[PDB]
């Protein structure tokens, strides 16, 4: 890697080839972005970092951890983010939908589960597939997933001249970690998983266990306020979802599911139905936007919508001149590879009918006897991966970091994943997704003392 300053920090940028296809080694070449933030004091080796997603850029997530990497891991680490195959800045970067494909989407309200209702969605996700392999053709989409990211990860490890890795993995990025340790396992130094991925796990199971967390999150977010002055929810939290529905469900024609009726914003889009749940789901990631979500919803009582557009905006990621960046067509395309979709109609129907129960506060209405397939079982290129429990039995001890309610990991899924992998689970009391390097220092205690010293927390430790 030839390295180069950056067109905010010590940064050096420069790519990395790999092959498309390992099996073909001299064929086509994909060109990895890196960042490398080099350490102050004496160094260690790279610290690696992945933000998850999929599809989001680890070059960015190394700029914000940057800002909040404890003073010890800068001396003896170079903080190293870098773009998976298809994300962000490396090339062929993945795209299915334009700007204005996007929008459109985002428009409606996403809540007819009538036969035609389902019957819509599934020709707007035939449409979307074909504009994928379209735009990505069915070679590049066929090995954009986590399997072939582990062998990047490899050779990212190797171009940076360390022996061994040290990795720090968020969310989406656990995956990337656990399977790096499966066909790796003797080139691990040391291993962060915060926020936890369960290979291991159903996929239908593991959506309606995530359901169940970001239910709890409003749960725990509502309770909050009811203690607080003008609570939109009400003072009463057992009331909360009631009163959250009173608010967002006016947002559709009660006549006709398909009719959005938008809440007044200063953006022309308005506010949708389903923008109006994205933006909700987003704020639970954190306490940190329990006060946007608390703003959203007074909003809402005039039948504003300008702070949950703009939540809906940061997870959707559109920038404020309507841009995109690739990460939701990036996240489908590797989430479709890593593992057999799910094709079975009932088993479908199931969910929805289960998951109304489970999460009320995003479910419309009542079940309708039918739901639609995801964009998964119309996939046109196989999984290359597949559920199983994590089998690396000489792996160094790791630490996998789990969150009591954290809504999108949730907090059983960690305690699995550690169990697995044989390593050290750390729990940290709180209501959101991930935490490391995010302002709590018990935690940054336990990493930095791993990472620097190896030594891994006790049983049990709490934080």
């Amino acid at each position: 890697v030839e390295w180069t300053p950056c067109r905010p920090g010590g940064a050096l940028c420069g790519k990395l080839a790999v092959p498309v296809d390992y099996d073909r080694p001299d064929g086509d070449v994909a060109a990895l972005a890196l960042i490398r933030f080099p350490a102050t004091g004496d160094k260690i080796g790279s610290l690696v970092i992945n933000p998850g997603g999929p599809g989001e850029s680890g070059i960015e997530a190394a700029l914000g951890v940057f800002q909040t990497l404890p003073k010890r891991v800068h001396e003896r680490f170079d903080l190293v983010g870098f773009d998976p195959r298809g994300v962000a800045s490396s090339r062929p970067a993945i795209w299915c939908n334009s700007d204005a494909d996007n929008d459109r989407l985002r428009a409606e309200p996403q809540v007819d589960y009538s036969r035609e209702g389902v019957a819509h969605i599934e020709n707007e996700t035939k449409q979307f597939v074909g504009r994928c392999v379209d735009k990505m053709g069915k070679n590049f989409l066929a090995h954009v997933g986590t399997v072939n990211v582990a062998k990047d990860l490899d050779a990212i490890r190797a171009a940076l001249g360390d022996d061994k890795l040290t990795y720090l993995g968020y969310s989406y990025g656990t995956r990337i970690g656990s399977a790096y340790a499966e066909e790796f396992p003797q080139r691990v130094r040391a291993m962060i998983l915060d926020g936890a991925v369960d290979p291991n796990a159903d996929p239908i199971e593991a959506e309606l266990r995530q359901a169940k967390g970001f239910q709890d999150a409003f749960n725990n977010y509502a309770a909050d306020c009811a203690k607080n002055a003008g609570c939109p929810l009400g003072a009463d939290p057992a009331k909360a979802v009631e009163v959250y529905h009173s608010l967002v469900d006016p947002l559709v024609d009660p006549d006709n599911p398909r009719i959005s009726r938008p809440a007044r914003t200063k953006d022309p889009r308005g506010l949708s139905y389903s923008d109006a749940i994205v933006g909700t789901i987003m704020a639970l990631y954190s306490p940190n936007l329990w006060q946007h979500l608390t703003d959203g919803l007074s909003e809402l009582v005039d039948n504003r919508g300008d702070t949950l557009l703009a939540l809906a905006d940061m997870y959707m990621r559109r920038d404020s001149h309507g841009r995109y960046n690739n990460s939701g067509d990036a996240r489908v395309a590797i989430n479709c590879v890593d593992q057999p979709p799910v094709t079975d109609r009932d088993k479908v129907i199931d969910e929805d009918r289960r998951a109304r129960e489970i999460a009320p506060f995003m479910s419309y209405g009542k079940f309708t006897g039918d739901a639609p397939l995801g964009t998964c079982a119309f996939w046109p290129v196989p999984p290359t991966s597949q559920p199983h429990a994590v089998s690396a039995p000489g792996l160094v001890p790791t630490v996998v970091v789990s969150t009591t309610h954290d809504p999108a990991t949730p907090y059983k899924a960690g305690v699995d994943l550690a169990n697995q992998l044989r390593g050290s689970l750390l729990t940290f009391d709180g209501t959101q997704h991930t935490v490391v390097f995010q302002g709590d220092s018990c935690i940054d205690e336990y990493v930095t003392a791993y990472l620097i010293g190896g030594t891994t927390p006790p049983s049990g430790a709490k934080c």
